[PDB]
């Protein structure tokens, strides 16, 4: 499942989740599906950033915790929206409201309701893609067109397909279960 | 022809075309006139991929058979649209349709009358293009606006003439009209 | 103060104001907080040139006096508009325009009513920036969309920001005022 | 003058530029206003070609005669329209139509009106420019925007202020006005 990491992201998303892993104290060579789902989450808020004009989102995810949150704390200080108590993945100046990208492989709806009761700030708008091209937006307001978002789920389940061919997809789909059903 | 191949197309669409003729046993060096065609072919559907907005466009053609298929899977299943019995070229976002292009040196018509009944599917757009600069599109719906596809057809004419000045157009434009003799 | 201007600002920027500095006599090494001033109002104009169309804005800050004045001469002659009496940033072909664009660490207004006495031109637009997240631009008409703008506000937040964790803001803050009442 | 003109203009076009007048049979160690002028007729072709979006122009001029007749023919072909006499500079594909730049010293309705009586084309569409900043163009059409020309302008404005600090502006200019005098002549 490492190899297959290694393989299936580029060596910049899958050294940024090493030094996301490495700072939380959790081993790439261990806990390869967490591994696995960090570095889709970061290539699917790479993908989502480009997916609007040029100059549209600031990318929160992927910075080291200080430096994002200085950011964090210059958009609050120059747009006047409300700082977020967790530190969100994007910033959209064209709709001046903080994103936070999940990615899951999980019941959609369970999902969503599990990270809007954990921000619970009338702000920070909530966007969930699947593994199956499901998605759920706040108020339904998807944020990007149709295209982009649909090359995103197509991605997933490419990802999702490969995963299965190689016989590691059932171990990683209950992997984010356990994680739920135990913590 | 070959070296006339290897001069006129750029080194990955011509690497791309060796390794489908190989993958599908044919010989780069012996049949020189299919060698052509599909590195045109290639070439056409990058263009036309690449003529309209910034990723509206899945490639399909140009990949490993398998990762082929399993991105027209992806694809039918986030999308809903029925899978194909044959790997188009394209997927459009944008009209939520898979592309079949086709590029031929025949009679436009019934290029493109065997093309729908191999396809039978009734969402696969077919689009084909030739060398004398007629194009044919289901529904009249060219996808693509105006100035991409006489951009395309320029090149296309441009290699009949490059052809031509030395006298390869002759067998090239025969090549085609006696395989699907044989094939009947 | 200088280790962190270099780590602070790209090299071509970072070589541009060190070029400017010993055009006027000055010394990057002793003078750091004018090395910063001018490394910060380099990047608001290159981010503001980009804020527009591929070929909108002429770029006049930054080149060598005698080249940025030929530039300046051929617009003139090619648009009709007047000449102006001091360089200004940016000549924007959309709006047919000069752009003087200011960053300062006291009020937009008093810097904005400085600028204006001192051009003394009705045709020369006049676009300032502060470190607090307030723009001041002639006749209200701010050129770019609200998007580039955000962009360039949240920058200079940031370079706020980074000073102050250094514990250079106050120095830095002060040194303008210091400057202003030496005339 | 030769210098300036390897100094000024980006290296691909100075080759070009070179290569463009050995293939009419021209020294561009003697003749280095005519250099100078190739040089500034090929950028202002290429800004040209830069000012429109994406897939709008086929460049024609900077290919070897050859090429660009065949691009010629292959536009005229798969488009139907007519075949030019002469070699122009683009083909506009969202205006359908062939596009002769022209870059001069002199006045700009003289120069349009020479080429025009030249080429003798009723679909061949003319943009002059000038190194003071006036423009001319077929029925008024200017086919670009108006930021894309006036950087156009501009170049070509600060080309002349490079020039004349130099000493080389006024026989540059004189340049043009001799060689349109000795096509006159039949003699
Ligand atoms: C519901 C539900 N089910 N699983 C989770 C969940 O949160 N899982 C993790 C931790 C793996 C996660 N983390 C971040 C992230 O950025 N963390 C860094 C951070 C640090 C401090 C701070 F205040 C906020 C965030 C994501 O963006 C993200 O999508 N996920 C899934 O939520
Ligand atoms: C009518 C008519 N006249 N000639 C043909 C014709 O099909 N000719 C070939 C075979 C040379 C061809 N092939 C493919 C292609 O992609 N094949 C690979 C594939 C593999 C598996 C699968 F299920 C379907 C397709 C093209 O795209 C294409 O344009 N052509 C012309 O049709
Ligand atoms: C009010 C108020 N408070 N401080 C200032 C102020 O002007 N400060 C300096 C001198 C540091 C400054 N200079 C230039 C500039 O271009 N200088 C070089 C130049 C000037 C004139 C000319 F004709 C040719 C070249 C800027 O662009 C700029 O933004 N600033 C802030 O204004
Ligand atoms: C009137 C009037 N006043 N000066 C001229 C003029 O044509 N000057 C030259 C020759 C320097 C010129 N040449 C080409 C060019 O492409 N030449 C290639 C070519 C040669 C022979 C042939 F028959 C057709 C094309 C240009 O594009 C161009 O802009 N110019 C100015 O016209
Ligand atoms: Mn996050
Ligand atoms: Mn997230
Ligand atoms: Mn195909
Ligand atoms: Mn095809
Ligand atoms: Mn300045
Ligand atoms: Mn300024
Ligand atoms: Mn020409
Ligand atoms: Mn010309």
């Amino acid at each position: 499942m490492e190899d297959f990491v290694r393989q299936c992201f580029n060596p910049m998303i899958v050294e940024l989740a090493e030094k996301a892993m490495k700072e939380y104290g959790e081993d790439p060579k261990i806990e390869t599906n967490k591994f696995a789902a960090i570095c889709t989450h970061l290539e699917v808020c790479f993908m989502y950033s480009d997916g609007g004009s040029k100059h549209r989102f600031e990318i929160i995810e992927g910075r080291d915790r200080t430096m994002a949150w200085t950011v964090v704390n210059s958009i609050c200080n120059t747009t006047g929206v409300e700082k977020p108590k967790f530190l969100p993945d994007l910033y959209d100046y064209k709709e001046n409201r903080f994103i936070e990208i999940g990615v899951t492989r999980r019941e959609v709806h369970t999902y969503y309701l599990e990270k809007a009761n954990k921000i619970k700030s009338e702000e920070t708008h909530i966007h969930i893609f699947s593994f199956t091209g499901e998605e759920m937006a706040t108020k339904a307001d998807y944020t990007l067109d149709e295209e982009s978002r649909a090359r995103i789920k197509t991605r997933l389940f490419t990802i999702r397909q490969e995963m299965a061919s190689r016989g590691l997809w059932d171990s990683f789909r209950q992997s984010e279960r356990a994680a739920a059903e135990l913590a």
